[PDB]
DNA sequence: AAAATATAATATTTAATATTATAATA
DNA sequence: TATTATAATATTAAATATTATATTTA
DNA sequence: AAAATTAATATTAAATATTATATTTT
DNA sequence: TAAATATAATATTTAATATTAATTTT
């Protein structure tokens, strides 16, 4: 439903944000890579958010680039990967690095990311090498 | 709940759009007929959207006309038709000739629509025999 | 969550509305009494809405006055009364007549309301006898 | 999803409010302490809200400070505590008073709060002893 | 699915029983009146059980007479009436006495039953009147 | 899970039965065609049952022939057909007659069945025209 | 629904059992204390089982004594205690020892049980000290 | 809950069975490897069943030997393998060949099984990588 | 190194049915 | 020139009982 | 004052096996 | 005017535990 938020940064409490959009402040969770690029509090920002709807909560996940949001959606669509595991994956390394690892089949880089083990790395490699990285994001 | 969005076209990635309504960009999925009518990116556009609410997602479906939204709601109220099938039906045919086809009991035209086979074709005909008027 | 909408009347298709609240058009269902007091299309309006959330839809119900919204909430809180039946009740009668009938324990007046029968009237009377005392 | 609302106080009937955020009036429930700090109707306000989503309702709970909102979230996160009980706790006591009660393991100060009994106070103490230790 | 159990009374722990139906001991909850008619532990006994199925429990409610089970089913099919309240009503009043009270609108007797207030008694009355038309 | 009950007919309350299978009495609902072929109470009888499981109830439906059970499962698997409509269809006419009617697209015979209208009859014909494929 | 099983011990691989009751082998999970008292395979045994029903599984938990089953039900009735934790508690300690620890508010004894942490220790103490009124 | 059924084979309609356990016939789905070992109709047979409980269905899956039932449980416990796929795998290859092929991480033999592709074969190989002990 | 413990923290749907290709085939 | 089975993809999803009120047929 | 019993009444919600990290031991 | 029969529209949580004011004996 919500695919982009364009407002002013109100509070900066990592990993979360408060993106003030004409009065309504949105609680948006961002990766550390996105955090490293945000301006100072009070400056305008534009995040490509992805809304995760549950039976007990609505959650927003903002990214500085559309490709990042697409990759996050494809990652959370996996059976064993959830929003926070995907966020850790995107924080540990870039999208280009992730696709290079997927097409190279190297679990050493993936296991280096906190929260990612050998089984998780194998599942990620399988489910992405199953024709998801044919075209670079 | 949401019946219309009046903002500016932020970006155009078919079949999806971002409609920047005062900062908040809404992801609306539109038929190809609607896409062939939208202005260039950065210009105002008004869409009559229908909000689909599930247990795990909130989806918006925009249309250039209100009658298209009404027809979409009628189509998705069917037990065998979902948002994707209704979108395919509305992209393949406009409202007028779709109504003509349903009133003419002509499954042939419905079959040519991608994603629409036969069984669903006569199911749609049966369920739309007496659902709407000549319009 | 949403307790009031303050925008401009965009489209008036009874019993539904579209309020262009800074671009976002909220589809609001209102009773006939509320419609009879609405301005023409394009003029500002203020509705005291009540949001009904289900597992497959979000619905908005607007009213001209806050007391009407409160009465609607208490009515739909009942085990046999839903948004449609409550809207019918508030269209047939205003707040004052409804409360006077509840205090007077009148049934024939409630039966005359379309969609309301003998059992519905009895259920309303028994469920509302204790209420409205505080006023 | 919603963590703050900066609008104009349109209506004020306790314990709820109506913040006119650019036309959309959000109905927000606030504790007594927050109500004793809001200006008169028609003046701008800023609440650090917490959106509670259930299977059949979306609810907003506003607070004048972010510390209050964080404490409310931690409280409702408890199994035996819901929004109403947390609001009663926060209305009866401030954040500092509740914190020092938790650290000192005081039940008399918690039972006086309406809606809070002996068993509820015991559960609150046992949970909040380990839920948070260092509070600024 | 289960409408009768014909076994031997293995345990008698009020208000619950254990019917050893060929090895499987079914745990059945019965009214006080039923307990007052059961034989001693180890003797054969037949109960007309009603199976209540929820998302997290399968419960059996046994009765000495079929009419008692029918009345329990009708009572629990109501809105605000449950197996606990229905069992309390059955223990407090016999089937004939309950029917007479329903016909005679004698709420005083119903209020005498523990766990029964005033509004719930009046409800029981009003729904039951047309739920059963004097058998 | 349960596809047959071989016990003794304990009670006969149409359209329901009680099969005393080694002590446990199963509540089984049967069509009129099956009802007419049952023996007297106390005599052994074998029913080919179909267990319907819901979020709040477990229901058994017994038939005198396996083909009847298969047809009932096929009918209730449909979109707008439930156990009640399927049982009405089974009671109204024989399995062979139902197959003949659906193969010949004879709606008039189906309309004569109580509780079966033109719209639902057309739905059944369209959904079962090719399902049987001559068994 | 099921409160006792009286059959024959068919298979015994800990911590689960197969209790052949007239052909139907019920797979029952038992604590180590019950395991140490079971007879050899093929001999009759009576277990006081507790049926746990979930949206996607039906589970049986058998015990050598009724009081053990009552304690298990009380333990799993807690908010933060599940069947696995309750079984670990009952295997690591007897009912008498567990109740004495609850009365004495002893956490050192409880933490010795594998899978039992401190926080769980004082939670169990707080809940059970008030749960046990008479015992 | 049900870990074994010991009755007489009443009806053999592959891939389904009706095992008459003291009157109650149980609908059991078994792999073809079980079909090639069952006795004639009317003869005693023991199956190590596994009960699959859904929101709207209770299902039984029988096997000739316990290790097959264990393997079926492990297979269906996966996040992308269901009872149908597990049954297809067990029918195509026996347990020992299946585990031998998993140890070798060979997909050529898994793809040959009807209903099994390459992606699913690789995923299930990763899932069943050598965690358990060799049979 | 090499494996063996607790413990905090995550993730949370298959089933069935149509539909459109694809390889081999009257 | 069409036919048939298989195979993968991508949807679509499940309610059910109860008042209340319409034409019709007497 | 001085302790106990009780009938409404407003809340509150039921979660279990799988990892991954840290610590510990041989 | 009294139903018959569809006919479609509509509404669809429980139970369990904790609190608290009123009453009764002490």
């Amino acid at each position: 439903m919500i695919g982009r938020l364009r407002g002013t940064l109100a509070e900066k409490q990592p990993p979360h944000l408060i993106l003030d959009v004409n009065g309504v402040g949105y609680e948006v969770e961002v990766p550390m890579t996105t955090l490293y690029r945000l301006p100072s509090v009070g400056e305008p920002v534009t995040l490509h958010t992805h809304l995760v709807v549950r039976e007990d909560a609505h959650l927003l996940y903002g990214f500085a680039e559309k490709r990042e949001r697409e990759l996050f959606r494809e990652l959370i669509r996996l059976n064993g990967v959830g929003p926070k595991l995907a966020l850790a994956l995107m924080s540990g390394l870039e999208v280009d690095e992730l696709v290079r690892c997927v097409q190279a089949q190297d679990t050493s880089t993936l296991v280096k990311i906190p929260g990612v083990g050998k089984k998780t790395a194998e599942r990620l490699l399988v489910e992405l090498k199953d024709r998801f990285k044919a075209w670079e994001n």
